[PDB]
C-alpha cells in the first residue's frame, strides 16, 4: 500500500494469479453497466475504485487506485482483520492448504485474525504498532483482550468506537446474508477510528481470493458474528 496525498492509495497487484483476480473483482463490482443490486450495494463497503493505474513510463507496473479509507482522519487508529474460517480458497493444493492453516491454525475456531493495528496514544503523542505475529499469537482465551487493545488510547476504552464498529459490521453482515454469488477467502476488514466520537470506518479490503458461489459465505458470516460477539463483550468492560 502506497499512501498518496490526494486521498488515494495505490495497491500494487500481487503476483499471478492473485493480483489479476483482485483486478477482475474490482472491475466486476464497479462495472459501469452493472445494475446487479447485490454488487451495487457492495460498493458502499469497499474502497472507492478509480480503476487500474500504471506509471506513465511503466505500463508493466500494475496498481489498483483505491480510496484511502484513513484519509479523512486526523490521527487514524487502524486495524486490519482477516475474516473467515478458511484463508485458503477452493482451488488450493494440499500443500497450500497446509501452508495457510499453519499460518494460523485457529482460523476455523475463531473465524478471524488480527493482521495488525496502529493505535494513537494521546498522552505520549505516539503510535503503538502490532504486526502479524501479534494476532497470530491470540487464542480463544486472549482474543477479547487482543482486540480490546485497538480501542485503548491510554486513558479510556473507546466504547464509542467499539459500538460504532459493531453497527457498521452489522450492515456488512446483512449484505452477506442477502447474497449467494460471492465467497471471500483471505479478505479483511479495515477498521479506522479517530485517535486525536463514534466516528468510524469499517471497510472490506483485499480481494485476491474472491470466487463465484452458489451458497452463503458461511465462513465469512461466522467470522463477522464472532467478531461482533467479541466487540459486544468489550462493551461490558
Ligand atoms: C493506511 C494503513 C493501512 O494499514 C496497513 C498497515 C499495516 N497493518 C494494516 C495494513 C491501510 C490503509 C488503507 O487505507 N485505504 C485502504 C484501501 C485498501 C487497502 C488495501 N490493502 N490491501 N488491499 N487493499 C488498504 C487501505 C491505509
Amino acid at each position: 500500500i502506497l499512501q498518496h496525498p490526494d486521498g488515494t492509495v495505490l495497491k500494487q497487484l500481487q503476483p499471478p494469479p492473485r493480483g489479476p483476480r483482485e483486478l477482475e473483482f474490482y472491475n466486476m463490482v464497479y462495472a459501469a453497466d452493472c445494475f446487479d443490486g447485490v454488487l451495487l450495494e457492495l460498493r458502499k463497503y469497499l474502497p472507492k475504485y478509480y480503476g487500474i493505474w500504471s506509471p506513465p513510463t511503466a505500463p508493466n507496473d500494475l496498481y489498483l487506485k483505491l480510496e484511502d479509507v484513513t484519509h479523512k482522519f486526523n490521527k487514524p487508529c487502524i486495524m486490519d482483520v482477516k475474516i473467515g474460517q478458511k484463508s485458503y480458497d477452493p482451488f488450493a493444493s494440499s500443500e497450500k492448504i497446509q501452508q495457510q492453516v499453519s499460518k494460523y491454525p485457529l482460523m476455523e475456531e475463531i473465524g478471524f485474525l488480527v493482521l495488525g493495528m496502529r493505535v494513537y496514544h494521546v498522552h505520549s503523542d505516539s503510535y503503538e504498532t502490532e504486526n502479524q505475529h501479534y494476532g497470530r499469537s491470540l487464542t480463544k482465551e486472549t482474543i477479547k483482550d487482543g482486540v480490546s487493545r485497538f480501542f485503548h488510547n491510554g486513558y479510556c476504552l473507546r466504547k464509542d468506537a467499539v459500538a460504532a464498529s459493531i453497527q457498521k459490521i452489522e450492515k456488512i453482515l446483512q449484505w452477506f446474508e442477502n447474497q449467494k454469488q460471492l465467497n471471500f477467502y483471505a479478505s479483511s476488514l479495515l477498521f479506522v477510528y479517530e485517535g486525536s466520537g463514534g466516528e468510524v470506518e469499517v471497510r472490506m479490503i483485499d480481494f485476491a481470493h474472491v470466487f463465484p458461489s452458489n451458497t452463503i459465505d458461511e465462513g465469512y458470516v461466522y467470522g463477522l458474528k464472532h467478531l461482533i460477539s467479541v466487540l459486544r463483550s468489550i462493551l461490558d468492560n
